[PDB]
């Protein structure tokens, strides 16, 4: 793929929803480049590099039973970026919680994330 | 105000949606701060400052009967920023439209904005 177009980013926005929902974490890391950032939440520093986006995706995913789906369409630009609206199922304490998350990414000229800043804050957060 | 807490970012955001929602262009042209840019949709050129903003905001609203509403929360960050989902309400030649948004806004320390980033393509547009 090259820098991906409106369309192409749509699908693979989608497609980084359907890997963190399954939870497989080499499928999510083989998305970004060698050398990409990670902010999340936006506001905090970024994380660098596909070991420690692995190491991240690690520590969110690795007890298996998260669930992703996006709450609305994603929002693509034709200059290889695009924002979508999702919610995450986590249980963190044996009591369900959901945080609502916007995702912002830019893709490369391969078509891989080169950037991705993930806005929510606690409030976003519901124990229920 | 200061820079926004996250809580004063999502009221915010909300009532810049407000603002569209009625259209009143002088009370959205308030919110940002002098020197302020907008990149609409992203991918595009930024405008600059608040003549700049005003007229773009005229072009889009001064009809007077478009509508906008929040579609899902604002996500906001603890350092003034936040990103949002919405859908525009537009009709476009006697036909009803309706345009899927993500706005990504960064405010300044005293809570004026700074830069705006809408991001949409035309498939998030329908005509229907």
């Amino acid at each position: 793929m090259n820098l991906p177009t409106a369309q192409e980013v749509q699908g693979l926005m989608a497609r980084y929803i359907e890997l963190v929902d399954v939870g497989d974490i080499e499928a999510i890391v083989q998305m970004y480049a060698d050398d990409a950032t990670v902010e999340d939440p936006f506001g905090q520093p970024p994380i660098h590099g596909r070991e420690q986006i692995a190491a991240f995706y690690r520590q969110g995913l690795g007890g298996g039973k998260v669930r992703a789906c996006l709450t609305g369409p994603v929002r693509a630009s034709h200059n290889g970026c695009g924002a979508m609206p999702f919610r995450v199922e986590m249980v963190w304490n044996g009591q369900p919680c959901a945080l609502d998350v916007i995702d912002v990414m830019r893709f490369d000229e391969h078509g891989r994330i080169q950037t991705a800043q993930a806005y929510w804050s606690e409030v976003n957060l519901s124990v229920r």
